[PDB]
């Protein structure tokens, strides 16, 4: 065991937060001072080793843009513990009664975060393997931070987020989360909505080896729509980078949309 370990007994739980097939998700408290979030084992559900790995990828990654892991305590019952994240997951922040009255200016700047830890990750060699609005986790004063490394790996599953190459031949890259990128895009500028809509997983795959690619989002301008479909060129290598993205969108307002004005949703 390493300097990660705490005792259970500076650990207790409050509030309930979310159940899987694998374990809970629990808000709680740490030494009495400190608000935490808890991820809990169903016991047997699970090689928890491999329920910790989640844990092992998050002691290696460190970023103001990454939801930072705590402590782990591993011996049952088991657990992970990170920061709390107040709004919970973008996904549900988009959809809430706050969603629809983000502009583009908000969402720029989110996604511009979201990137600024993915240009993190991208320097680090490492791989997410599952960017999404479900797994980015927001605080107050619009904080965006990614989360759930569960599938996260040092670079040595849902058709709708997945590049290609990856889904059909396994070849997740920080390109391929590139293409995820692109498809988080459509989330934000749609307020949360299921991408490819109407279209079930074998249609997408078909549509999108065939070429297809979704069309611009009401109101969403067109310059942001280039990016999302040059985060979808079909050669992974011809992807911008997590470094380019950011840097695009923090300046987008001045730099390539200087004359935006809002509209009735973005
Ligand atoms: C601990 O370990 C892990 C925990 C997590 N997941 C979370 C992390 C992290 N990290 C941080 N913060 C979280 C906050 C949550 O909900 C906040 C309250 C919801 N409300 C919506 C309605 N409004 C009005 C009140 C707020 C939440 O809900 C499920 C999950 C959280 C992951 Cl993904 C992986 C690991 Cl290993």
């Amino acid at each position: 065991k390493d300097a990660w370990e705490i005792p259970r007994e500076s650990l207790r739980l409050e509030v309930k937060l979310g159940q899987g097939c694998f374990g809970e998700v629990w808000m709680g408290t740490w030494n009495g001072t400190t608000r935490v979030a808890i991820k809990t084992l169903k016991p047997g559900t699970m090689s928890p080793e491999a329920f910790l790995q989640e844990a092992q990828v998050m002691k290696k990654l460190r970023h103001e843009k990454l939801v930072q892991l705590y402590a782990v305590v591993s011996e049952e019952p088991i657990y992970i513990v990170t920061e709390y994240m107040s709004k919970g997951s973008l996904l549900d922040f988009l959809k809430g009664e706050t969603g629809k009255y983000l502009r583009l200016p908000q969402l720029v700047d989110m996604a511009a975060q979201i990137a600024s830890g993915m240009a993190y990750v991208e320097r680090m060699n490492y791989v997410h393997r599952d960017l999404r609005a479900a797994n980015i986790l927001v605080g107050e004063n619009l904080v965006c931070k990614v989360a759930d490394f569960g599938l996260a790996r040092l670079i040595e599953f849902p058709i709708k987020w997945t590049a290609p190459e990856a889904a059909l031949y396994g070849r997740f890259t920080i390109k391929s989360d590139v293409w995820s990128f692109g498809i988080l895009l459509t989330e934000l500028t749609t307020k949360g909505r299921v991408p490819y809509p109407g279209m079930v997983n074998r249609e997408v795959l078909d549509q999108v080896e065939r070429g297809y690619r979704m069309p611009c989002p009401p109101e969403c301008p067109e310059s942001l729509h280039d990016l999302m479909c040059q985060c979808w060129r079909k050669e992974p290598e011809e992807r911008p980078t997590f470094e380019y993205l950011q840097a695009f969108l923090e300046d987008y307002f001045t730099s390539t949309e200087p004359q935006y004005q809002p509209g009735e949703n973005l």
